[PDB]
DNA sequence: GCTGATGCGTC
DNA sequence: GTCGGAC
DNA sequence: GTCCGACGACGCATCAGC
């Protein structure tokens, strides 16, 4: 009704229409969107974040519904939905290409403020625009904003970088007050609110609770909870979060439910989109255990299954009714056009009286001449687009462990048991194609360790753990992780363990902005005499142990890298550091680098070697860089892993 | 027609 | 993928 | 336990520059 400058939808007793700062009927401001990034980046709980939220989404559903889906998106920084696969295709280098022409700055400049305050946005804000006239253009229109994304997302092809260019530039020129600092955000692809895809979903279903779409303007429910006491409201609410929480959970698709939502409301949503063939699910994960006593605490009496952790891709198969096979990945991407091969297997795995279903599988590299298990870098080897049978060099087996839908079923309500016993009777193994995975059902402490043991043994990560009756069913709304994954490298006594030196720092983003975000690390080669970068380091430090770091590093840091230290094609750190500190990282395996120079010779006459998973375990103060470990142990832990 | 840099999606 | 922070 | 965003290696896919 005013100036989007001053909006907030932040404050006490917000009133969806009188508090908004637009028209009834008009476009959302993208200025709206902003503040409303202000003020949920200002606070920590995500409750207030999704109030704050939920305020603004009840504004657009008061004032300007069809904004509704456009204003969720930019919040998400999404494009869409995740199976139709847009991307930006822009990257930190072309957005600090664009904000330099923008800001009429050199590149240089501009990426080096960028690193120094970790984060873009401020850089993309704080600068002038030369292109700009003395008369601004119209202000940003949060659905105007969103096509543009999708413009940029749409150029593909020889030429199109400038093309990009030239929307970014056109974005920067029209931003007021807070405007281009999340542009700039959201095209680096940092947005970081600290509220996402849960906290959305919580302000969507709190805020059409509180004001119903499809009201008569001037909707007579403004806030349908205002009748309610505090306790029934909340009892209410979350009700309501759960109908659409695991609708989503069925169909993650905003283009599908927005438009059902606005039009029918949130009690009517689940019969009009549910789980169904040839539409991505969201999959049911799984959290770390130390050991198997932490198993026996969590779950209690229950009985449970004990499954190989197969070291592959998800794969998630749908057949539909008529015949037609979609695959994909654990992220909704659609995987179709890269198994052709497992395509045409699907009428060899399922017995004929099974008209569709929806698999749940890992895909796993296999030899068939060895008869074998592959390692994951092999699997990373297959082309991913439009993939011919006929060409395929590298074969898959899928390891089938559950079953979320059958012959019109969804079975997201059924216990494990069932939809186990349902997945063995109605589907054919064959070995080397199409496999159930490995299994063990037992309570028994000694049997469970042996099976660990024995899993590795078969190239495998270690065992998921699943409850057959109990909180068993595949509802990821309740528990998006209900089962448990076991790995070797979880305990406190096992798993590789490397005592790396610090040669350099990488300058922190959002989080780590103002300190060192990351470390680069290398072993030592005793034969020349020289330090070898092995890999980057950036998590397993607490906030104190990171700020101790920066501390203890900065009496490091030179000019110059030293003559006898080698990197090769790592990524150059910002800060250089005199070779002294020592730390224990681990790792879940060692891998062939094409870019670490790490025992390169050792084992392949082009690859050194890397780590999978590294995260910092402790300071090694009794630990000087000539008693690190060395590159030749580094080429013998590598050969270990058969 | 080719290549290095790098985006993007696996983990 | 692992991890720690805030709730 | 949930939710979030710091950060990791790696390989195919893509495109400015040649
Ligand atoms: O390490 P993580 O949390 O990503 O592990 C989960 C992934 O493990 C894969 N996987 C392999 N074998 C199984 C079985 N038997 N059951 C469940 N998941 C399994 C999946 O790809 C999963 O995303
Ligand atoms: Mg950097
Ligand atoms: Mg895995
Ligand atoms: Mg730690
Ligand atoms: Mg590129």
């Amino acid at each position: 009704s005013n100036d989007p400058s001053g909006y907030n939808p932040a404050k006490n007793n917000y009133h969806p229409v009188e508090d908004a700062c637009w028209k009834p009927g008009q476009k959302v401001p993208y200025l709206a969107v902003a503040r409303t990034f202000e003020k949920i980046e200002e606070v920590s709980a995500r409750l207030r974040m999704v109030e704050t939220l939920s305020n603004l989404l009840r504004s657009v559903v008061a004032l300007s519904p069809p904004d509704l889906l456009p204003v969720l998106y930019l919040s998400l920084n999404h494009l869409g939905p995740p199976q139709q696969g847009l991307a930006l295709g822009v990257g930190d280098g072309v957005l600090l290409k664009a904000v330099a022409q923008a800001t009429g700055r050199q590149l240089e400049s501009v990426r080096a403020e960028a690193a120094e305050k970790g984060d873009v946005g401020l850089v993309a804000e704080n600068s002038r625009s030369t292109q700009r006239l003395m008369l601004p253009p119209p202000p940003l229109t949060a659905s105007g904003v969103f096509s543009k994304f999708r413009d940029i997302a749409r150029l593909t092809g020889s030429a199109s970088t400038a093309k990009k260019i030239d929307i970014i530039k056109g974005l920067f020129v029209a931003c007021r007050h807070s405007e281009a600092r999340f542009i700039a955000r959201s095209l680096s692809g940092r947005l970081r609110l600290g509220l996402a895809e849960q906290s959305v979903l919580a302000a969507l279903s709190q805020a059409v609770s509180l004001t119903p779409p499809g009201q008569e303007f001037p909707p007579a429910m403004v806030d349908a909870g205002k009748g309610k006491t505090a306790e029934a409201r909340k009892t209410w609410l979350e009700e309501q979060g759960m109908i659409l929480k695991q609708t989503f959970c069925e169909v993650p698709d905003l283009d599908r439910i927005i438009p059902v939502l606005l039009e029918h409301g949130l009690e009517r949503l689940p019969e009009h989109c549910k789980l169904s063939p040839g539409i991505p699910l969201k999959p049911m994960l799984a959290h770390p255990t130390r050991g198997i006593s932490e198993v026996l605490k969590r779950f209690e009496e229950a009985a449970f299954t004990c499954e190989y952790k197969y070291d592959g891709q998800r794969a998630q198969i749908h057949a539909l009714e008529g015949g037609e096979v979609k695959i994909f990945s654990r992220n909704q991407a659609d995987n179709t056009g890269k198994y052709p091969d497992i395509i045409s297997r699907i009428p060899k795995i399922k017995l004929p009286s099974v008209t569709s279903f929806i698999l749940d599988t890992e895909a796993v590299a296999w030899d068939r001449e060895k008869k074998q298990i592959q390692p994951f870098q092999v699997l990373t080897t297959r082309k991913r687009k439009e993939v011919d049978a006929s060409e395929i060099q590298v074969q898959v087996c899928l390891y089938a462990f559950d079953l979320i839908y059958l012959n019109g079923e969804s079975l997201v309500r059924e216990p494990l048991s069932r939809r186990r016993q349902l997945l063995r009777e109605n589907f054919v193994e064959t070995e080397g194609e199409f496999v159930f995975a490995t299994s063990l059902d037992t309570k028994d402490i000694e049997q469970i360790a042996e099976f660990l043991e024995q899993s590795v043994k078969d190239s495998c990560e270690g065992l998921m753990v699943k409850t057959l009756d109990v909180d068993a069913t595949y509802e990821i709304a309740k528990r998006s992780h209900n089962w448990l994954k076991l790995k070797k490298d979880y305990l406190d006594g096992v798993g590789d363990t490397l005592d790396l030196v610090v040669i350099g720092a990488y300058l922190g983003r959002g989080k780590r902005a103002g300190r060192y975000g990351g470390f680069l690390l290398a072993s030592y080669d005793e034969d020349s005499e020289e330090l070898q970068a092995i890999c980057k380091l950036g998590t397993g430090f607490s906030d104190e142990e990171l700020e101790e770091h920066h501390q203890s590093l900065k009496a490091l840091v030179l000019p110059s890298p030293r003559p006898y230290v080698r990197i090769d094609g790592a990524v150059i750190p910002d800060h250089w550091l005199d070779p002294s500190a020592v730390w224990e990282v681990k790792c879940a395996d060692l891998s062939l680098s094409p870019i670490y120079p790490a025992a390169r010779g050792l084992v392949d006459s082009d690859k050194g070697i890397s780590l999978r998973f590294p995260r910092f375990i402790r300071v090694r103060e009794d630990k000087q860089p000539e008693q690190a470990t060395t590159s030749a142990q580094v080429a013998c832990l590598y050969r270990k892993q058969s």
